[PDB]
This record gives structure tokens, sequence and C-alpha cells, in this order.
DNA sequence: CGGGATGCCCAG
DNA sequence: GTTCACCAGGGTGTCGCCCTGGGCATCCCG
RNA sequence: GUCUGCCGAAGACGCCGCACGGAGCCUGGGCCGGAAUCGUAGAUCGAACGCGGCAUCGAAGCCCUGCAGCCCUUCGGGGCCAAGGCGGCGCAGCAAGCCUCUUUCAGGCGGCAGAGUCCUUUAGAGUGUGAGAGACACUCUAAAGGAAUGAAAGAGGGCGACACCCUGGUGAAC
């Protein structure tokens, strides 16, 4: 029998090849027929419908290809050309929110208004004292606009003077000038890159080391007679390299961009912006990054992942449909085997059916362009922005006649009258006559502007009065500032509706930069020389916990944290999706449009709702947290410790309330206004950011709880899930106060948790914590209370306490360390450590003849327990 | 003569 | 009930740089 | 403008009043069907598979599309030509949008008479200044037309890049 089975499985697998290519010759028919039909004159329904039949087919023509090309033993049996391809989500699981007014809270009226402003004495530093370009400073913007009062008879003067600095439609003379110079932008674009970069031949190099020396430097001397290898090695050598090929390119490319500019467009402006532009283009090509192998040589690893000649993105061209069906029929013209080839003329070497893919995407990209979003406008209207980044260009002005709110935008032009020297005064405090970049008269300057009024609002007088101090002459630096450029963007007037032309400017104050600091701060072997350490646990769910340590207890003070909206996410995307779903189903079925009408406004209902969620909650409570800890702890007495996450990290479905990265940028930022010193490299002192691997998932009580025993553990203990496993078996609500345990669907994906549900096709509270608790069973008791089988805590708690508690590790230890000795030296120091703060955990109550059947949620607060 | 504009230069 | 490979439409987060001016030479026209 | 006297329903919410196409190329939409194929002899039993044929509801995308309607516009018209469906009956704070970017919360928005306040324009009149031009400064008085946001956070602009997620049109691996 076993040789009858042999043969028949050698008859079996040439059967099912000749069925395979029965079926190949069949889709070659019906691709033949519907090219010669897509032939047929004036045809418009097998162009696109069935252009995209056609590579359909031509799919199914290449998968069948290479499914039996590649595998001998093709033995297809397994149930997927039977398979009716169901979507298993519901047709009307509509399930909205019922939540409304239950309270709605306040807004106590406050009476925010900007006093008048003093000149300030000689407390600023020496590398400050000009304020200049680059002469220290902050230069911190001003995340609201300011409305300011426009002429009602001389706006449109206004608006021609704007119309120099103006930003957009700047990109289309570079386009232009890529056209006139490379022909093709795309060919532009690869001869931009190859002049851009430098190379590694050293004769280039020397020749611009030789220019470096001649040019005034003495320093390089001995790096003309350095070895050629050594001084492509050297670090040093290729910064200077780098920054005079960046000198001579952007010369160069700048007068061809300058060369080439239309009459009408002001020069110094797009000069500036576009030395900026290619001045980043130039170091982000040439940038490369100390990467290195395993037998420790370094990689010349480029940070950027893939950097082009700036205003040359790729847009969407608008192609018709007849190229490419005249492209797809001569594609089909050719034998079919090499109609999946790489393309000759691809850039990217693309299959032509790939690139005959993307081409019909472009033909119905074309009917679909710029449309169908969900409207988000920036005032709905036509404008222009730009910025004005010289104080003889605008300025903020201070009317010393009013006692508040007296602040005044001069902005200069030809016509209006002079301005007032003893009036108006800068923002500072200092005089109009101290700087002489807007007077008229004296000092060889001669100036005229008008000082349009300030709409100030509620955004601006809360960022005003909590960012700018400049009332009081011994204020802290880093709230004194002074005013030099302003990002304004310039409503344009409409007759249709009949509106006013509104201007917005959004001033940028260069606040002065005391030389606040914690020492040892981002020192690798040194804990930062400060009392307090606070630990910040960016998560999932749960967007960041803090738990500040100090070191003279050496114990917790705080425990503060929010809360996140991850299942409000969760709501949002599933309802966005049923939404969409019916929407889509119903387009491309017809003869109901008054449907497809109400499901947007659906969509833009759960768009609303989505827009809802942000990082601004977030960022609130970082910025809380941080006045928190400047009330409390003092100043130049603390230092946030981060976890140093990955920069690129990939979560699930879950992205809208990611902010991980956004929690890091608010703190350095936070910390950067509070007047800590920002060092070049990007770190505030008081940031400092470590590594924590699995030894931030040791418990306080002593415990590692290493994944290989844990696994083990649940292996032989289903029902016992040991580490975060233990929140992912019990419901995310409560039940009678508490919250169950339940037994998951053995589904991987579609887990639902069984809390006795006896209920037919209940759902219940299918969601669960999932990795948010951690639970340590040999930790009966804690922080004077007694828990029979362990606590429960949560695991983001566990994660801010060993990040507030590492750097002492790290000082103990050294800089040469791996995470087994950070894991021992927490298993040591962990226990002696103590908590003063409420620790938030969870209680195992008897539900059920077991202990371990509930979980239930006490204060757990030390401040009524142990103190 | 002089108010205002436009454009270039300041480079471990 | 999944996973991957394309093409549309929509939405997010995140990342490399640079910027966040004054002096001054010449034009320039009423 | 704004505030008060007085008047009302947009747009939503329940009810029904109605909708231009197949030659040819995809699919339901109904049938019928065995073979090339498979349940590891035969595989003719069953499973189906890509399909073949018949008739047909008729639609996906086009030829037919009128500018029914919206956008652009040099104002003549052109583009998509479908949409927005539209169009009544009862319900009249209860949508969207706006009052500033990124958000949250509270609040306001729609006809005609009355009242004050501010700004802008202007007038008479008056005061001093004014090598004196009845010019200027500016006051008094009067008239014309314009004038809802609080509260809590934010480093935001560019330029070029990535990497997720959702829904359709598909194909392949399980």
């Amino acid at each position: 029998m076993a040789k009858a089975t042999k043969e028949v499985k050698s008859k079996r697998v040439e059967a099912l090849r000749q069925v395979a290519y029965q079926r190949l010759e069949r889709l070659e028919r019906k691709a033949q027929k519907i090219g010669a039909h897509l032939r047929k004159p004036g045809k418009a329904a097998d162009l696109q419908s069935l252009h995209y039949l056609l590579h359909k087919v031509e799919v199914e023509y290449h998968d069948i290809a290479r499914n039996l090309e590649k595998d001998p033993t093709w033995t297809p049996k397994p149930k997927m050309r039977r398979e009716k391809r169901a979507i298993v989500p519901e047709s009307g699981p509509a399930a909205p929110l019922p939540t409304t007014a239950k309270g709605e809270p306040g807004r106590p009226a406050n009476r925010h208004i900007p006093p008048p402003v003093p000149l300030d004495s000689a407390r600023i530093p020496e590398d400050q004292q000009s304020m200049g370009q680059g002469s220290g400073g902050r230069s911190w913007c001003s995340a609201p606009f300011v409305e300011v009062k426009l002429p009602p008879t001389q706006w449109s003067n206004v608006r021609e003077k704007l119309l120099k600095f103006r930003i957009e439609d700047d990109a289309d003379i570079v386009r232009r000038w890529a056209e006139a110079k490379f022909g093709s932008i795309e060919t532009a674009r690869d001869g931009l890159r190859a002049s851009a970069e430098i190379g590694t031949s050293p004769d280039v190099w020397r020749s611009f080391i030789s220019r470096a020396i001649s040019n005034g430097k003495k320093d390089f001397e001995p790096l003309l007679s350095l070895d050629d290898d050594e001084l492509t090695a050297d670090a040093t050598a290729e910064r200077v390299v780098r920054r005079w090929h960046q000198i001579d390119w952007v010369g160069r490319m700048l007068d061809s961009i300058l060369e080439t500019v239309p009459s009408g467009v002001s020069k110094d402006t797009f000069r500036s912006r576009v030395e900026s532009r290619l001045k980043t283009f130039h170091s982000s090509v040439n940038s490369f990054e100390l990467k290195k192998r395993k037998d420790g040589t370094v990689e010349r690893k480029r940070k950027h992942t893939n950097p082009q000649f700036p205003y040359l993105s790729p847009s969407a061209v608008s192609i018709d449909p007849d190229v490419v069906t005249m492209e797809a029929v001569e594609l089909l013209q050719m034998q079919p085997e090499e109609r999946f080839a790489k393309d000759p003329n691809d850039a990217n070497g693309r299959m032509r059916l790939r690139v005959l893919q993307a081409e019909l995407g472009k033909a119905r990209r074309e009917a679909l362009g710029r449309r169908g979003e969900k409207a988000p406008p920036w005032s709905g209207r036509k404008v222009f922005r730009g910025t004005t980044t010289r104080k003889r260009e605008a300025c903020l002005v201070w009317d010393k006649e009013a006692q508040a709110d007296g602040l005044y935008f001069a902005l200069v032009m030809s016509g209006g009258p002079k301005i007032d020297d003893k009036r108006f005064v800068y923002m500072d405090g200092q005089p109009l006559q101290s700087d002489w970049q807007l007077h008229n008269g004296v000092a060889g300057k001669a100036k005229s502007c008008r000082a349009m009024p300030l709409i100030l609002k509620h955004d601006f007088l809360r960022w005003y009065h909590r960012h700018i101090k400049n009332h009081d002459v011994n204020a802290p630096l880093e709230k004194r500032c002074v005013h030099t450029t302003t990002q304004f963007v310039f409503v344009e007037p409409d007759e249709k509706k009949g509106l006013q032309p509104r201007l917005f400017i959004r001033p940028v104050f260069k606040f002065y930069d005391p030389v606040y600091e914690v020492p040892d701060s981002h020192s690798i072997d040194k804990k930062p020389d400060c009392r307090y350490l606070i630990g910040i646990a960016r998560g999932v769910n749960y967007p960041y916990r803090a738990a500040v340590y100090d070191c003279e207890t050496n114990s917790i003070i705080a425990d503060k944290f929010v809360d996140g909206r991850k299942a409000d996410w969760e709501r949002i995307r599933n309802e966005l999706a049923y939404h969409q779903r019916r929407r889509d189903l119903l387009r491309n079925s017809r003869a109901s449009s008054a449907a497809i009408q109400r499901e947007i406004r659906a969509i833009a209902r759960i768009r609303k709702r989505e827009r809802g969620l942000n990082k601004v909650e977030t960022v609130e409570s970082i910025a809380r947290l941080v006045d928190w800890a400047e009330e409390n702890l003092g100043k130049c007495n603390y230092c946030f410790v981060l976890a140093d996450l990955s920069s690129n990290l990939n979560l699930g479905r879950n992205n809208r309330v990611k902010h991980i990265a956004a929690i890091k940028e608010a703190l350095i930022n936070q910390m950067r206004k509070r007047g800590y010193r920002f060092k070049k490299s990007g770190k505030v002192d008081g940031v400092r950011e470590e590594s924590a691997w699995y030894t931030s998932a040791v418990a306080p009580s002593g415990w590692w709880a290493k994944k290989e025993e844990v696994d083990g553990a649940w292996k032989a203990d289903k029902t016992r899930p040991l580490a975060r496993k233990i929140g992912s078996y019990y419901c995310c609500e409560e039940i009678d106060g508490l919250h169950l345990r339940g037994v998951l669907k053995g589904l991987g994906r579609a887990k639902r948790l069984v809390l006795q549900s006896d209920d037919p096709s209940a759902p219940t509270r299918r969601r669960g914590f999932g990795s948010e608790l951690f639970w340590d069973p040999y930790c009966t008791e804690l922080c004077g209370h007694a828990f029979p089988q362990g606590v429960v805590l949560d695991a983001d708690f566990i994660g801010a306490f060993n990040i507030a508690l590492r750097p002492l590790v790290r000082e103990e230890l050294g800089k040469k360390a791996k995470a087994v000795d950070l894991a021992d030296r927490h298993q040591t120091l962990n226990p002696t450590v103590a908590l003063r703060c409420g620790v938030t955990a969870y209680e195992f109550v008897e539900v059920g003849g077991d202990p371990r059947g509930g979980l239930r949620k006490i204060l757990l607060n030390p401040a009524e327990a142990v103190i």
C-alpha cells in the first residue's frame, strides 16, 4: 500500500500542478479578452474598473506562477478558494455614548492683564549682554497667536509690506530652478544628493583643511600632516571638512538659486530661508552615527532615513487614463513570463505589474485628489504665513501711557507718522533710544511705523502671565525676555461673504538664559547632585507615573499619576471602523446617496470625538507635575529620571494614545523654560535618560521575577499567573465593588473573558487590564497591611520606582555594567527603600471559595498606616 | 539732502 | 479566527536639521 | 455693534413622497453539469474547483446625461455631470460651523422698535499757540458709520523623511 501512496502522491502533485496550468491559461485567456476589450474604442468602463480587474487577474497570474515554480511539492488543499471571505463584525453594532452634562466644569473668571515694564539692571550675564544673533538666549516663541487690530483704511499697505516676508510660494522658485537646471525633478534630486555628499578621498579633504588654514584658523596645522587613513577616521577633521563643505556647497547652490530668482521676491529673507534649508540638507546627508559591529569597528551610519533636497517632495501628478491604458495593453503585448520582471525604466527597479498598479492608482487618484478630508482648516479662509526676523522689521513696543494692556505691535513701512520715542518703549523696559534699531533721527537711522493695538484674549493673556514676568526688575532671569522676531500669519480679506482682513501674530521672545544647573545630571557614572529624584514611567495606557524619591530619607515621597484614555480610544476606534465600513459598503453600492451623506456626518461626529483625544491633557499634567516639583521640592534640587525607551517603538492599534516621546519633549521644554541649562546635545539639566531593561520589572520587596521562572511557574500553574500576566486574567471594571477573574477564550486575538458568563452571547466586561498589574506573591506584607497571597501593584508604579531608584545603583556600580548586575543590586537595595506615599494596590479578596477569585482596590496609604 | 529699500556679510 | 503582498481614502506619532539679527554698502527717487 | 421690549424656525429628531440602460467587458441573480481535480489503491461515491451554457433582476464602471445641481471663471461660458439626493407632515436648543493655532469645559450666535458705552470719520463753535498759512494744536458740543467672550496646558514654524492604525478593491500563506 505504501508504494501505491508514494506513486499516487506524485500523481496528486502532478495533477494539481496541471490544474494550476489550466487555471493559469484561463487567466491568460481572460486577460487577453479584457485587454482586447479595453482596446475597444471609446471604452471608459474597462478603464479604471476592469483596469482594476486587469491588475487583479495579473496579480493572480503572478501568484499562481510563483506558487508553482517555487514549491515542487505543490499540493493545494487549504480550503481558501472555497472560502467566502466573510467579515466577522456585525452589520449594525452601533453603541454611542450616553454621558451628558452631569456637572460641566466651571470657569472661575480671572483678570490677567500685563503690567508695565521697567528697565532691567546689570544682572544679565556677559554672553547674553547684546542679545543679537546667537548671543545666548532661549527664543521660546509664543504658543498662542495674538490678534493685532489692523487699521480699517491702511490695511492694504500693511499687507503689501508683509508680502515681502511671505513664506509660501517659495517652493515653486526652487522647483522651477531644478527644472531649468537639471531637466527633471527626480534627476535633480539624484544629482543634487550626489553633489551634496562628501567624498572619502583625502584629496578634497586636504583641500578643505587647506582652505580652513588659509582662512585664519591655526588649530589644524598638524591635521594637514596627518596620515590619510587616520584623518579619514578622525572625527574632528570630519566635522571640520563637513562645515567647510557646507560653506562651499551651500554658497554655490544658493547663488544658482538666487541667480534664478524672479523679480518681486525679496532676496534677503528668501536668502536666509533657503540658506537654512540647504544647511539642513547638507548636514542631514553628511551626518554619520557611530554604529559599532561585533568586532568594534565603527560603521558610518546616517541618522536621517532618506534625506532629499529641500522643497522637492514628490507631488502627486494627475495622470490620465489613456496613457496607463496604453502602457497596460503594451505590457500585455509582451510574453506573460517576463511581464513580472524588473522594470529597467523604474528608479527603484520595480515590477512592471507594480508600476502599472501605481500608475492605475494615480489614474484613479486624479479624480479623488485633494478632497474628502474631515474639514481641519486654519480659520477656513485664505491665509499667508511668514516671519519677521529683525527689530527693524517688526517688534512689540509698550505704550508708556497705558497702565495695562499697552502692548503694541509696531511694524515699519514707508507710510505713516514717525514713531514716538518718549511714549513708546520696548517690551523689555529699555527705551527706544538704547538700541537705535527703529529710532528716527539720531545715530543715523530714520524709521516711521504704525503701532497697531493688540487684542489680548484668554490664550495670550494666560501665556503672558505664565511665561513672562517682565514687570519685576528683580525677576528670575528665565522670566525676563526681549522680543526680536514674529511669526505672523495674515488672513486675506474675502469680498464674496464680506469679511474683514485679520492679522494674527505669533511673537518669538528671546528669553534671558541663566546659568541654572544641577551638577552631574547627564554624567554617566555619577548620580545627579540633588536631594530629590523623580522617576517617570512612560506607559501605554497610563501616560506617565511619577514616584519622586528623596535620598536623605531613602523613601518615595509622592505618587502622582494620571489615568489616560486607552479604553475611550478603543471605543472610538471600534465605532469609527463600523461607520467607515457602512459608509464604504454603501458607496460602491449605488442608488443610495443620502445614506452616504448621513454616514459622512456620522464619520464627522466620531472625528470630532477622536479630535478630543490629544497630547494636551498629558502635557498639561506634565506642566502641573513640574510646577509641583518646583514648588514643594525647591529649585535645583530634583532631576526627572526617564526610562530610555525606544525612539521608534511600534505599538498596535493604540498609536493615537501613545504620546511616549511627547512626554520627554514636554519635560525637556518645561525644564528648559524653568531656567535650567540646555546643552548642545539636546539634553537639559534635570532630565536624565537612563536605560531600563527587565530590571524595571523587579519587586520592591526584593524579587527579580525573571521571565524564565515566571514562564516555568505559569506553565506549571496556569491558574496562578505571575509578573504582569496576572492582570490579563481579570475584568477591567468591577462587579460588587471589586473586579472578578475570568477564563480566556482560546483564540489568540479575540481574548474574551468568561466571568462565569453562562448568559448566551454575553460580552459583559470582556476587556481586561492586561500587563498593567504586577503581583508579588513574596510580598505578603507591605506598608502596615497584610495580604494572604501577595499584593497586586500597578506595573507602571513599579517601573517608576525602579527608574527613580536606578541612578543610585548606576553610581554604586560604575560606568561598565550589564543588566544582571543592576538587577541584583536592585534586588538587594529595593527592600531598604521605604514608601511614605499612598501607593495604589489591589487585594486578593475571597470570591467563590478562593482568595484569588477577586481583586479589590484600596488606597494603601502609609500616611494613614505607617506615620 | 535724506527717508526708505534692497541686498550682502558677520563662518571650532 | 489569523499573517503577508499591492492600490485608493482617512487618521495618528516620531525624527533629522535650522531658525527664533544687527551692521552696513549701495541704490534711489522725491 | 452690545443690553432690554417683542417675533419667530434653519439644521438636526420620528412619518412617507419619489429615483435615466443595456449592446460590450465584472458580479450577484436563479438553474443544470460531468470531466481535467481532491478525501494520501479506484478515485466514476461525495466534496467542490476555475468555469461552460441557458434564461434573466438588472445593476458596479462607460457611449446616453440634460449645466437637474456644485465648483472654476477673462463673465461669455467651461469642468464634474453625478452628487448636494430633495421634499413635504408633525417636533423648535437640540446639530454642524464660527467667536484664535493644537485640545478640553462653561457661554453666546437667528426679524423689528428703544437705551447707553467705545472707536473711526466729520462738522460747527471755542481756546491758546502760531514772521501768520485762519494755518496748527486741541478742547467743548453735535452728527455719520463700525465694536462676546471666560478657565486649564503647550516650542512653533519650515523642509525632507520614516513607522503604525482603520475601511474598502484584491491576491497569496495558514
